[PDB]
């Protein structure tokens, strides 16, 4: 029933162009019964065009299963060389071997879905045909050609399959099937797999839970010793960034953007949208019920200090939760992450360490308010020391993450040796230390007139301009992939784009160049002491708009390095 | 991936135990292998002794569909002689050919279940014999299917399909006018029972208003402890309603993972019918509103408007909820509801059924919303003696206490005039007359008590009395005559009856001590809000006790359900 959005969902989206198209053959079938005026004639013609419509589409479908079990094939007989190397070396390359041969069973699954969904809707539209048309010679075409194709009536891939199970089972599982077919099953993937409902229930709860809360802090604040904004800001971005990501996941999901593979994940188990949701509810609950106890302070023998840090301390222990449970799994591959992205030039920098290293230079805002926090507990606990006053250990956490983009640019050099792209994406992370630099300087003469003040002013103007035009022009034209040459219609984009609307890429452009000027003004604001008075303001207000930005700004660059290896991650 | 499950989540309940018991041959193959050691005697002893069971099932299977098939076949025969003599016979004209188009969507459906119990036992049967294949090594297993299953009656015969092609050519060419799309958008059977998962939007917007409906009560509940309307009875009876709706949206829940089809008893539409979601849905919306309204009531953020619009606003949307014209929420079972309340409280002009009934007793556990509606018809009446309303009784409240009561009993009299059984319909009768009873005697008490009749004293001996009369038949009539328990052929569940569909036993037995303790509470509290009684603590011990009655009304549903799926015992169906 309906087997329209049961093809679409159910597609490899990867071969998308390479499957039957049964909205072509629908639209030409409705389109010839409309034009119906002789009559028995042009059905003759529809007929005709509709069976070599049919021929072509089948021998695409032939020549794709073939060269892909070819390949299958190949991959096969390398992977049982390699197998048999290891043995004849006898536990690290054994676990690697398993994932590799894992890998290939999801292939070999995938190209068994793709030619069982082929015949299925061949069988539906010739049906369908025939309905229309009151002919049986639909029947007749698809028992004649579809039944004896090659790619219907080929098992090799079944053969494959059951050679695999055996080799996994005799060689990697010691003779124990049980063992095989368990991370080696491929479980329903893509769309094609609906949420758990009580996740879906327990999102729904967080979300309301939310909303009502923070129309209650709305509220305290309009009816209603410690700087809350500060200490809250961090949390309520994090949030807001967890949210955005969910939705990211799920444009990703939905526009056929393979994040999966880009991200380095296990395509058999990956988080749902859903789960990031559940997260962000939670964490903005908790977040939302801490301010209202700082704000009201019920329990009086309890200080208010302790609420913010009870939350926040409860998140960094949610994040390194030992035990296996709440996303352990998640969780511990986002330590690593994170572990590898902070010791940046040790390691080999994957797509993912780049990526969530560009969402901490986003995010900065986060350390600046641990920084703000540490100093005000340190000094205050002259009046507003903290905030009156710069210094350089400021301005070197501002910079971390700019910082790690930097030598991991740099590592990217030293690895591929190509100057052009990680040397000018180092320039562009390093436009960041020019600018922060000069803004502290010219922070700290104004106090201490030098009489050099206004130069310093002048530099960080112009560096505050080369930072803002060369990260949106490495965005526009790098990351998104934008304003390539190759557009036969799609201007000011690429040849090839996945999301249905180009007004989203035109309405993206225009908010990237206003937020990296906003965010550029956001970061010279904090970092230093340029507006005292109203400085927290446009921080706290802009801090929400660069999340909004690195969120726009993930999908596009994410569209660009499926459809593009832009970022060079893969071979 | 695990054939159990699925095969539980799809077999026709009420043919529960006529499908192959896959789980039985599971834990006969793990005994088997368990307990393997002279080692290929004992395994061809319990291959053996597994094909004989494997035999025994598949006759069993061949039986049950020859059965179902002569019973489709005689029932498609009677179908046919009635849309011939419809067609012969050409406003009466138009119901008899929506009851015929009615009736040949039913048996399409048996046949579709016919169909899919072929097609789940054929599975099963290769799926246990794989099984039994590859946990003994052998290959036997598949001679056996192929020599015996796949030649079996039940597997080789396609009368199933040449007539479910028949009933759609001839319901397509005598009822429809021969147009096919729209007689298979009433033929089509989607997914029965569990198959189907709710909506994932249905279930995000249940989990919202559940969230909602939380912390507005934490809300409430603070600005009460913190922070010339009586709000306790003007919001008690939307708190009812609300528990009772989420009460019943679990009933659903738990009567669909039971098996109890009471899509059937119901006599629901099986291709269409409201989820225990949608209802959780329903409740949590109503919720919201009434937190809502009682939130403005404590607080009253505009002056300009009077507190008493913000409780009229919410009942009155509710009303406009349950009436709305328009085909926008819900407007199937909201249309359902409207007709089954305007057959109850019309009862004796139509045929008693499961539904009207049903739904009379759940009014009969609901009449506190019916009680506050008086009072308040009576607050707006007179008090706006100050308190007139809750010092004093009069004989429009027992009227309006035992309304409920007098359409139950008057079904009661409906039934036992149509069918002419005396014993249960006249039980019932009396069941329901006790609470006339009551109620009169605690009401006369009342009014006695002001002036000295010096037959005050044996009114209240009265009204002690009857009131444990109607406790003791109404706790015997839902122990007994409603659950179907303490019945002779229960020889292993004791107090129970000999077949329980609940997983737990101690389900019953909790059931039937808070079936006692609440049921005296329902009669204590409805000789309390009926007249008055205590003057000073009575509103907080009805107000305490009415969501008690929703709680007892709720358990009364599971299990009364139970018995009737299980049992003729409301004598609705043939
Ligand atoms: C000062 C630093 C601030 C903290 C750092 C910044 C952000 C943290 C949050 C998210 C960053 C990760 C986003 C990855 C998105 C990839 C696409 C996707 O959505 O794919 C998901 C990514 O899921 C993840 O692994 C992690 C997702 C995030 C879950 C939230 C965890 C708690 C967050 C709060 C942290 C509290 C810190 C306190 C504040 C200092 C695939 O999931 P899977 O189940 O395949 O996981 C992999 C499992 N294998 C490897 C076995 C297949
Ligand atoms: C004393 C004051 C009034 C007391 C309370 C009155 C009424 C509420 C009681 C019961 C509601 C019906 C429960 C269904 C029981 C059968 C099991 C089942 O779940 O069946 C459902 C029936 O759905 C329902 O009926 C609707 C459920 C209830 C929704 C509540 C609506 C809002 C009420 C507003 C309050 C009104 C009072 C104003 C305030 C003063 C299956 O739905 P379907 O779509 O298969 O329906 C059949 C439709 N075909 C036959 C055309 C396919
Ligand atoms: O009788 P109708 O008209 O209500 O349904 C018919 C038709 O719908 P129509 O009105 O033309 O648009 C089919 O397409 P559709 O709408 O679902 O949509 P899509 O174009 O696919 O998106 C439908 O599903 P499907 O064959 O395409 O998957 C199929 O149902 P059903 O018997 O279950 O088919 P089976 O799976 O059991 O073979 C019926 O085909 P016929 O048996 O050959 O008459
Ligand atoms: O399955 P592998 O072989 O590829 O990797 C598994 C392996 O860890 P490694 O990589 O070698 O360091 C196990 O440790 P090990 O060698 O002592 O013993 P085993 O022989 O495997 O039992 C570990 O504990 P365990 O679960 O198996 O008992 C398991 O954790 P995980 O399922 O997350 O946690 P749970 O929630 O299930 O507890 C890993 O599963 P994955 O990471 O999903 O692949
Ligand atoms: O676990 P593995 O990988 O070593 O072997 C599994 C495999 O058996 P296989 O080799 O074909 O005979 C499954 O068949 P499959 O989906 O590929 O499909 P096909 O029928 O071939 O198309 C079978 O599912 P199922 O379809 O019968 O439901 C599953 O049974 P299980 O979960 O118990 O579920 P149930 O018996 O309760 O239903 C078996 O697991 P275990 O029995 O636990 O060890
Ligand atoms: O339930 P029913 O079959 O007994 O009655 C149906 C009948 O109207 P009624 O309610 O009896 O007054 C239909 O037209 P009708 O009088 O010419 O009679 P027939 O039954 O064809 O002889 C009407 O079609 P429409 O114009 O809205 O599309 C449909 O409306 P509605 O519920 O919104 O359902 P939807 O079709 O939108 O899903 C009713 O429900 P259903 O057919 O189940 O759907
Ligand atoms: C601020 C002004 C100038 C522009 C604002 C444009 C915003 C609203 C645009 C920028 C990028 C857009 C997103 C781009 C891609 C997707 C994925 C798609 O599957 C759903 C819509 C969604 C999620 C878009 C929603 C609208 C969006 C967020
Ligand atoms: C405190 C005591 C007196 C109350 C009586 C015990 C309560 C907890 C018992 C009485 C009947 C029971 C219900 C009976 C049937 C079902 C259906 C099943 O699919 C899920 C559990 C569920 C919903 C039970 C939950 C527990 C229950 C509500």
């Amino acid at each position: 029933m309906k087997f329209a959005e049961h093809l679409s969902a159910h597609i490899t989206p990867e071969w998308r162009k390479q499957y039957i198209q049964y909205e072509a053959f629908k639209d030409m079938l409705y389109s010839a019964q409309d034009q119906a005026p002789t009559v028995k004639r042009y059905f003759a013609k529809f007929e005709e065009k509709f069976f070599q419509t049919c021929e072509k589409e089948l021998a695409k479908i032939n020549t794709f299963y073939s060269e892909k079990l070819a390949e299958a094939q190949r991959r096969f007989a390398t992977l049982q060389n390699e197998l048999q190397s290891s043995l004849d070396a006898q536990h690290r390359n054994i676990k690697d071997l398993k994932l590799a041969f894992s890998e290939f069973y999801l292939s070999l699954i995938l190209l068994q879905n793709y030619q069982n969904l082929n015949f299925t809707g061949f069988r539906k539209i010739l049906k369908k045909h025939d309905k229309i048309l009151e002919t049986s010679r639909g029947a007749d075409w698809r028992v004649a050609h579809v039944e004896v194709a090659p790619f219907y009536t080929c098992k090799k891939i079944n053969q494959l399959i059951s050679e695999t199970e055996a080799v996994v089972t005799n060689e990697l599982e010691d003779g124990d099937r049980q063992k095989a077919m368990k991370r080696l099953r491929v479980p329903p993937l893509g769309a094609a797999q609906p949420a758990p409902a009580w996740t879906t229930f327990r999102v729904g709860l967080f979300c309301g839970i939310f909303i009502v809360l923070n129309i209650t802090l709305v509220l305290a604040a309009v009816f209603k010793i410690w700087p809350l904004i500060r200490i809250y800001r961090g949390g309520f971005l994090l949030i807001e960034f967890l949210f955005l990501l969910g939705i990211n996941t799920y444009g990703w999901r939905q526009a056929g953007v393979n994040h999966v593979l880009i991200f380095e994940l296990n395509p058999r188990s990956n988080l749902s949208h859903q789960h990031l949701f559940e997260i962000a509810g939670f964490l903005g609950i908790l977040w939302c019920l801490s301010l209202l106890a700082c704000f009201f302070a019920p329990i009086s023998v309890i200080p208010t200090y302790v609420y913010p840090l009870a939350l926040y301390g409860f998140m960094v222990f949610f994040l390194i939760n030992p035990t296996k449970t709440f996303y352990y799994k998640s969780r511990f591959w986002l330590l690593k992450l994170l572990f590898r992205v902070f010791t940046a030039p040790f390691h080999k920098v994957g797509f993912a360490d780049f990526w969530l290293a560009d969402q901490l230079n986003s995010l900065s805002v986060i350390l600046m308010d641990l920084e703000y926090m540490i100093c005000f507990y340190s000094l205050e606990l002259e009046s507003g020391i903290c905030h009156k006053y710069t210094y350089g250990v400021r301005a070197i956490v501002q910079c971390i993450p700019a910082w790690l983009r930097f030598i991991q640019c740099l590592r990217r050099y030293r690895d591929t040796k190509r100057a052009f792209p990680h040397l000018v994406n180092a320039g562009k992370y390093s436009t960041t230390f020019f600018m922060v630099t000069f803004a502290a300087l010219y922070s700290t003469h104004k106090e201490r007139g030098h009489s050099d003040t206004m130069v310093f002013f002048y530099l960080w103007i112009v560096f505050y301009i080369i930072s803002s035009c060369y990260t949106l022009i490495w965005d526009l034209k790098m990351d998104w992939g934008l304003f390539d040459k190759n557009a036969g219609e799609n201007t000011f984009l690429r040849e090839e784009i996945v999301y249905p609307q180009k007004a989203y890429y035109y309405c993206a452009i225009i908010e990237d160049v206003i937020l990296r000027f906003a965010w550029t003004i956001q970061i010279s604001i904090t970092s230093t002491t340029l507006l005292p008075h109203s400085g927290d303001i446009i921080a706290t207000v802009f801090a929400p708009l660069e999340v909004f930005r690195r969120f726009v700004w993930n999908f596009f660059r994410l569209e660009n390095e499926h459809l593009n290896n832009c970022g060079e991650f893969r071979a």
